[PDB]
Formats: C-alpha cells, structure tokens, sequence
C-alpha cells in the first residue's frame, strides 16, 4: 500500500487523449482513452470483421498469440453518446503503468466507420464504477485497489493545453503536485456509482441562464467537449451569438477573443471558463468559422439528462478522483 504510479498521455488536437496500456503475453500494446464516464475495458479484437474499417485501421488484439488468454465468450454491447461497440468478453493480464492486473475486457469485432475510423486511440479503459459497467464486469481500477498496491483509492487526471512535450498525465493512486497549483476543492458524489456531481447554475457572462433549480454535471475524461442537453446547449449558444452546424456549433473567428465567460456553479465555487478556454482560435478572420468546445449531448436516464465535463473543463482544472470518501477535488492546472 504505498505504490504510486503515472500513465503518460497523449494530446491529439486536444480532443483525444490516449495512453499506452500492454494485453497479453507477450505484451499487446494499445492505444487506449482513460474515460470515467464509463466502465468496461475494450480493445478491437483479430476476430472483427475487416469489413469493419475501423479494424483494418487499429490495433486487434490476437488471443491466439496470447498464452496468459482465457476465454470467456460471452456477447457484449457497448452503447456510448458518440457510438456503439459490440464484441464478447475475454480475460487476459493486462499493464497499465506498471501495474499488472488480471482484467476481464471486451474484444471489439463490430466497430462502425463513424466515429471509429476518426479515432486516434484504439480503445478504452473504463474509470468509473461498477454499477455502470455492462456485465457487471469488475472495472480495472476496482481490481488494482484489490492487490492493496496503491497509496490510496484515488486517481488523477491532467490533460494539457499544448498539442512537442507532455500530453497528459494519469496518476493512480495520487496526484501530481507538478501539474496543478492551490487547493484541491472538493465535491461530492450525488451518489456512489457514477462520477456524478450536482451542478447549481450555469452562467454566461454574470446571468444565471440555465440549471436554475439546480442539475446534474457528470465528470467525464473520456469526452472531449463540455456538454448539455440540446435544448440547454441551444439556450446558451443564442446567448453566445454561435451559429448551429451539423456536429458543432460556430462563431466567425474574429468574433472569438470577444465571446464571454461561461461559469459552472460547483460545490458552492464558480468555476470560470473564458472564451481563450473553450473556442478553437485557428483564424482571426472574419471570413473563417472557427469552432468550439462545448455541444448538444443527450444521455439517456438514468444518467440523462446531464452536463458532461470534457477535455475543455479538465484542461483549466486538474480532477482527483476520490473512490475511498466519493468524491471529486478540483485544482487549478498548470
Ligand atoms: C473520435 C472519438 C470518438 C469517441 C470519443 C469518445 O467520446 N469516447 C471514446 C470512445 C468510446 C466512448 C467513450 C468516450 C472520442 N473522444 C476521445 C477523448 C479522449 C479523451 C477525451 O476525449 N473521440
Ligand atoms: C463467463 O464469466 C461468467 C461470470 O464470471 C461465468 O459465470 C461463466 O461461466 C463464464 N463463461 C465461460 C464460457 O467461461
């Protein structure tokens, strides 16, 4: 109980961040998205289909090339906001910084084109709890608490704002006094379960426009975006002045620096984001359309309708996740 160990990641576009984690023996590696708004480990498997052209494209994992494989085979559907994986169930030693677990994970043989074909990583590792994981599969997290390695039931999450040097810092176990400044404040859970927090008001500028009696914001490190309900998402872009495309919104990129803050009432703090924070400035033209970092995302219940903090929270707010007290701190990144 007093290993602490990291996860480097990388910064794709500051919409992906992906590390490297090791399947099998000998080792398989992937590229995979660390993600605490869900709870199941997969990675696309030899036996998809190369009809699905995000399996010519990515990493398989071959079982038959694994001698530490044990079959397990049953059928799983994997249903994201963004997409929808479907494979089956095996087991294999999996290593994630260091650490080496026995992990139950989804081989992925039904992977569609869109969005997989424009994904950098290969797959992902769920961060959240085991209530949500499909198959009541135990979560990988949950099986490195249980070697009793770790200093603490915690884990830490840096992406940087920078796209040549460190793209990202995972720590289990702790956090890294290096990538974050001041005090941690901390907030917790609705509940055990999900990494969910109650969210008291979303401001644009100084006007509380929306969760005016109060909503749910989930805290999630494998979105890329801040985002709400199309109808709220719609109310706080009219406020904005961005105009509504296919899978974004846009603002003519001129009219960018002059955009304004957007806060998130959390645990009492306003948590402040400028328009530096949330606008992709590839232009100053006011020809170009330049797009932002917050869209219309609908979770269904029982986690939806919710708030879902992205990559664009988490880059201005290292996050420590807390599974002994249930709770989530927030510190200013650096
Ligand atoms: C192209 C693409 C497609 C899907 C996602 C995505 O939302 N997830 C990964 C896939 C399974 C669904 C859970 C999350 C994504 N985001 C990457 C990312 C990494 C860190 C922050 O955002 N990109
Ligand atoms: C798959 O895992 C479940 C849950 O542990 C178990 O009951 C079942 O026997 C396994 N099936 C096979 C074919 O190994």
């Amino acid at each position: 109980g007093n290993t602490t160990s990291s996860v480097i990641l990388t910064n794709y576009m500051d919409t992906q961040y992906y590390g490297e984690i090791g399947i099998g023996t000998p080792p398989q590696t992937f590229k995979v998205v660390f993600d605490t708004g869900s709870s199941n480990v997969w990675v696309p498997s030899s036996k998809c289909s190369r009809l699905y052209t995000a399996c010519v494209y990515h990493k398989l994992f071959d079982a038959s090339d694994s001698s530490s494989y044990k079959h397990n085979g049953t059928e799983l559907t994997l249903r994201y906001s963004t997409g929808t994986v479907s494979g089956f169930l095996s087991q294999d030693i999996i290593t994630v910084g260091g650490i080496t677990v026995t992990q139950m994970f989804g081989e992925v043989t039904e992977m569609p084109a869109l969005p997989f074909m424009l994904a950098e990583f290969d797959g992902v590792v769920g961060m959240g709890f085991i209530e949500q994981a499909i198959g009541r599969v135990t979560p990988i997290f949950d099986n490195i608490i249980s070697q009793g390695v770790l200093k603490e039931d915690v884990f830490s999450f840096y992406y940087n704002r920078d796209s040549q040097s460190l793209g990202g810092q995972i720590v289990l176990g702790g956090s890294d006094p290096q990538h974050y400044e001041g005090n941690f404040h901390y907030i917790n859970l609705i509940k055990t379960g999900v990494w969910q927090i109650q969210m008291k008001g979303v401001s644009v500028g100084s006007s509380t426009l929306l969760c005016e009696d109060g909503c749910l914001a989930l805290v999630d490190t494998g979105a890329s975006y801040i985002s709400g309900s199309t109808s709220s998402i719609e109310k706080l872009m009219e406020a904005l002045g961005a105009k509504k495309r296919l899978f974004d919104y846009v603002v003519k990129c001129n009219e960018g620096p002059t955009l304004p803050d957007i806060s998130f009432h959390l645990g009492g703090k306003e948590y402040t984001l400028t328009s530096a924070d949330y606008v992709f400035q590839e232009s100053y033209s006011s020809k170009k359309l330049c797009t932002l970092a917050i869209h219309a995302m609908d979770i269904p219940p029982p986690t939806g309708p919710t708030w879902a903090l992205g990559a664009t929270f988490i880059r201005k707010f290292y996050t420590e996740f807390d599974r002994r007290n249930n709770r989530i701190g927030f510190a200013l990144a650096r």
